[PDB]
C-alpha cells in the first residue's frame, strides 16, 4: 500500500490547534503541516495509511465541529507530493518549468498528485497558504513534452470544478527563475 | 502601583509612525509594539504608569486624528501580559494548554489580563496581528483545573461584546504542540 | 540618458512568473522585484534604458494578457528610487523624516521619484507590497525644509488621482524611529 | 530572596545535552540558555532559588563528569542580568553607552551583575558565545557618570583575575550605534 | 541497488566551489551539501549510484588536487542518513534520545549509517559543520533498548579510529529537549 | 574624484565599537561594515572622499590604540567594490564565474578593486569574515576571456605578498552554482 493524505481546514487557530491534537492522537499518522493560513483559517495536513488518515480526519472533524471549513482525503498519494509539501524535495536541475495554481488546498493536492502520476516529472515545490488569497501552487520540471502533458492532466479535474486559477509551462526558464 | 497598557490603532503606517513618535515623547512610557497589522492598520502598544500611559495615548490620538481606528487603556495590567506581548516569557514547561482568540487587540489584552489574574497559570505567548484577520490570541499553561477556570474568566467579557472568536483547553497536549 | 523603470502587475503567480520570464528575455533589463503581493497579485519591476524597458513591459503584457492588472513605465527615474527599491540604500543619518504612503505601486514610484528629484533629500526605503492592503510607502530624510517641500511635491500628483493614503514629516524623530 | 544563576560548561554537545536534561530535572529551575558555543563547548545557564540552582548544577556536573570545563553559581543575581541574557530587555533609550567584554561567561555574569547593582543603569544586552573567541560582553546605558562608575565597578573583579578583554564608555554614541 | 554517499573536503571555498562544479557534472548525482565549514574548509556531499558517486568524487579530487583534505565514499547508505543530512526528516515523536558526536564528517556518516541499519530507530537530525570544531553529530529516537544498541553499534568503528567525541542515550528526555 | 575605502581592524568588540564611533564622527564618511569577525576581531569599513576617509581612519586608530590589528586605505576604489561589500549588487546574469580568496580583508579589497578595474566584469559578491578563518572572497562574472584576465590581475599583488589563498575561473558553471 501507498500512503494517503488528509486535510482539515478550521476557522480558528484555537480550534485548529485542538483539532490537530485530536488528529495526531487518533491513529499512527505523521504531521505534514499545521499552520494558520489566509484569514483566519488554520490548516492541518497529515499522512499515513488509508485507514489511519481516515480516523485522524474524523477525529479533527469531531473536535472542530462547526468551525470546519473543509476536510479532504486523497488515497494512494504520490510520494513526491508529500516530500514537496514538507519543503524537502532535493535540489533538482530544473529543465522545463510547469506551475499549477488553484483556489483551494484540496484541488492543489489533487493536481500535484495527478501531475506527479503522469510520466517523468519531479515536483519542485508546493506552497499551501501562503499569505494570502488562499491560493496554492505546485511547480515541476522535466523535458518539455513530459511537463506539458503532466500539467494538462494535473489541470483537468481542477478546471471542471472552477478551482483552477491558472497554469504555465515555461520551456526554457531564464536563469533568474532557476534562482528560484 | 502596577503599570498600565495603552493601545492606539491607526489607519496609516505614515500616521501610525507619527502617532508613535508623539506617544513616546508625551511621557515616560516604554514601547511594547509598533507595527503594521492587517490591512492597512498600524498599531502602537506602550506601557508605563496610569497617568503616563494616559498622556501618551492622548498624544497619539492627537497626531493621528481621523485615522484613529481604536485607542484603549488597561490599568493595573498583569506583569505577565507585558512580558508575553514583548515575546519574552521564559521557557515554560507546558502542562494543560489554554488558548483564547479574539477579533480585536483590546479584547485580547483584557482576556489575557483577566486570565493571568485568576489562579495559577503562566501566559505562554500573545500574538497581536499577525497577517491577518485582525485575530489575536493568548496561550497559557497550568494544571487542568487552573487553566479551565482561567480561560472561562478570560472569556466572560469578550463573549458578551461579540469580540470572542473561540477558546480551547487541551489537558494533555501532544508533543508536537510542545514543539510550539 | 538616465534609466527607466517598468512595472507589470499580474493576477496569478503562475502567469506572473511567465510574464517575468518574457520581460527578462525581451531586452537588456535588470530585475528589481518579482514577487507575490496582496491577494493574489504578482508584481514585476525592472529597470534599463527607455526603449529596453518598453520592450520588456510589452513582452510581459503579451504573455500575461487578461490577467494583467496594471502596467506602468516611468522614464528618467531618479537613481535613488532604484537603489531604495532594491533594498540597498546605504546607512543614512536620518534627520527629519518624511513618509509617503499610496494605494498603488505606480503612484508610489511616481511619488518617490518626484520626491527625490526635488532638493536635497535621500530616500531611506521603499516598501512595495507588503502583506497587505496593496499599500506602498517611501521614507526619506534631510533638513526639515528640504523634506517638507519634497514630500509636498511627491504628493501633488498622487492626491489628484485619489491614490494617496497619507504622508507625514517628523522633524525630530524619536530614537526608536532611528531604530528603524 | 532573590534568584541565583548557575552555569555548566561541557566539552561535548552530546554530554552538554545530557547534562542539561539532568539540570532541568534536578530541582525547580528555569533554563536561560542551552547552546553550543566556541569549539566545541556546550553551555547551560539556569536560574532559580539558591538551593535549587545548587542541585541543578551538581546534577549536571554529575552527568557531564570529566567533560566539564567550568561550573559556576552567582547567588542574588540582579533581575536585569537574567532578562538581558534571555534576550528580553525592553527597548531602552540609550544615553551614554558602556560595554564590558571578558574571556569567560562566568566573569561576564559577575561583571554584568556588579554593573547592574551599582547606581542607575539599565543593561541593554548580554552576548554569551557567540562564534567565537569565547568572548562575552554586556552593554548598558544611563547618564555618563552612572555608566562610568558602573563599568569601573563591573570591571574591578574581572581585571584582577586576568579575565577582562576590555571596556569602553561612549558618552554620546553616534546614531548608527543606536541602530544597535 | 541502494544509493551511495560521497564526500570531498577542500581547503578553499574557491577550489571547493570548482570541485563541486566538477562533481555535479561528472555523472548523475544529487547534491546534498555544498558549504564552508570550520576554518577554512569547504565540504561537498553528494549521493547517487555507487559508480556515479565514484566518478563524481574522482572528478572533485581532480579539480581540487592538493587542497583536498579528505574524500570519502559510503556504499549502500541507509535512506534515513540522506534525508537527515538534507534537513528533511519528518516531525518524529521522540521517545528515547540518542546522540553520537564525532571529530570528522566521514566518521559521522559511517556512525549514522550503522546506527540506522541496526534495529528500529529513526534518525532525527545530522549536523555537519557547524561553526565550528569540525564536530558533527547525529540524533535518533526509538524505545530505550533499540536506541541503546543502535548507538553502541554506531560507535564501535568511530571509537577504534579515535574519531569519536562522545555519545549519550537519554531514556526520558525533558520536554525542553523535545523543544528541539 | 572617486571615493576611497578605509578599514580598521580591532582586537575587541568594545574597542571596535568605540573606534567605529570615532570614525563616523571624524568626517563625512558612510559606514559600509561594522561587525565582529573571526576571533575576536572587530572590523570597520567606511567610504568617502580621500581626505575624509583619512581622518576617519586616524580617528579610529586614535581610539583603538594598541588593540588595532590593521588599518588600511584604498583611494579611487571602483564603485562596484563598494556596492558588492554592502551586499547590494543587483541580480546579475552569471556567465563565466571567477572567485578570488585571500587571507586578509585588505588584500581582498585590493584584489576586488583591481579585478573590477580590468575590462568588462561585474563583481557578484564580497564576503568579509565570515565565521571564520579570516578568509575573504570576491566573485565576478563576464565572458570567459574577460574573467580570466580580471582574476589574473586581481591576483598579481596578493600572491606576491603571500596573502592569496586561491582563485578559480569556472567557464560554464553548473546551475546549482547559479543557485548561488
Amino acid at each position: 500500500a501507498m500512503e494517503s493524505i488528509g486535510l482539515v481546514e478550521v476557522n480558528s487557530i484555537a480550534r485548529g490547534i485542538e483539532a490537530a491534537d485530536a488528529m495526531l492522537k487518533a491513529a499512527q499518522v505523521d504531521l505534514l503541516e499545521a499552520k494558520p493560513v489566509c484569514p483566519g483559517k488554520y490548516i492541518v495536513l497529515i499522512c499515513g495509511d488509508v485507514a489511519a488518515v481516515q480516523s485522524s480526519v474524523t477525529a479533527g472533524k469531531t473536535m472542530a465541529a462547526h468551525s470546519v471549513l473543509d476536510d479532504f482525503i486523497l488515497p494512494n498519494v504520490h510520494p513526491q507530493v508529500l516530500t514537496a509539501i514538507s519543503a524537502a524535495t532535493p535540489l533538482t536541475l530544473i529543465k522545463a518549468l510547469g506551475i499549477i495554481e488553484t483556489f483551494s488546498i484540496a484541488s492543489l493536492i489533487v493536481a500535484a498528485d495527478t501531475a506527479a502520476k503522469t510520466g517523468q516529472v519531479d515536483l519542485v515545490e508546493i506552497r499551501i497558504g501562503m499569505g494570502i488569497g488562499g491560493k496554492s501552487f505546485v511547480t515541476l520540471t522535466g523535458d518539455v513534452a513530459s511537463v506539458e502533458s503532466s500539467v494538462a492532466a494535473g489541470v483537468m479535474l481542477a478546471s471542471e470544478r472552477g478551482m483552477l486559477v491558472d497554469k504555465v509551462v515555461i520551456p526554457s526558464p531564464h536563469d533568474h527563475l532557476k534562482r528560484c
